[PDB]
């Protein structure tokens, strides 16, 4: 199994949602990057994995769900089995990442992506380990009704460059954007 990740992107207050769906219009290269950034393995004969709890799930809308050339695990203490359309349930973010070392994901996962939410995010960036965290920051105050979890800077260290990744400001819809990548491992 490859590398762990986290991608979100968040407001200048750190929101990232607002009754199940982004605080902010439809961008429409930000969701490239995103699809692009998950989508992309470096290993032949493998895919990546997608990680995210229940109501990140129920939040993408169904055409698009299971995330397509991805392995999508669902979390959920409540389901008994992985909702229509996803490949995986755990029940929690130790036993996702244990069964991805198991026989019928050993071989087959590349790297491993959380992409929400709030929760899954902060349990992952507090377990000590090697994680990455691709942030878009959305340069702008948008109401929300779920944040982030803090970024400690003193383990996350901002990469200078990134292969793939622009590093200059982005705006779609009037809206201004920057891509960015935290690496820590503790
Ligand atoms: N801007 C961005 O990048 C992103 C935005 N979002 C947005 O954020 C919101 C995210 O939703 P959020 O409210 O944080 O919900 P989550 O997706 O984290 O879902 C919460 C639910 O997932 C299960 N769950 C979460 N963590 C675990 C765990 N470790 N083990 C087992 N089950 C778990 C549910 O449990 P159960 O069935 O057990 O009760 C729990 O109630 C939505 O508005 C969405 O649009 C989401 C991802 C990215
Ligand atoms: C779970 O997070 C997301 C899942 C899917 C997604 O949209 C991508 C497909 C385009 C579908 C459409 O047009 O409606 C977006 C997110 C959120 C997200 C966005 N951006 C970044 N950088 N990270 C995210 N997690």
């Amino acid at each position: 199994v490859g590398s762990l990740n986290c991608i979100v992107a968040v407001s200048q207050n750190m929101g990232i949602g607002k009754n199940g769906d982004l605080p902010w219009p439809p961008l429409r290269n930000e969701f490239r990057y995103f699809s692009r950034m998950t989508t992309t393995s470096s290993v032949e004969g493998k895919q990546n994995l997608v990680i995210m709890g229940k109501k990140t799930w129920f939040s993408i809308p169904e055409k698009f769900r299971p995330l397509k050339g991805r392995i999508n695990l669902v979390l959920s203490r409540e389901l008994k089995e992985p909702p229509q359309g996803a490949h995986f349930l755990s029940r929690s973010l130790d036993d996702a990442l244990k069964l991805t070392e198991q026989p019928e994901l050993a071989n087959k996962v590349d790297m491993v992506w959380i992409v929400g939410g709030s929760s899954v995010y902060k349990e992952a960036m507090n377990h000590p380990g090697h994680l990455k965290l691709f942030v878009t920051r959305i340069m702008q105050d948008f109401e929300s009704d779920t944040f982030f979890p803090e970024i400690d800077l003193e383990k996350y260290k901002l990469l200078p460059e990134y292969p793939g990744v622009l590093s200059d400001v982005q705006e779609e819809k009037g809206i201004k954007y920057k891509f960015e990548v935290y690496e820590k491992n503790d």
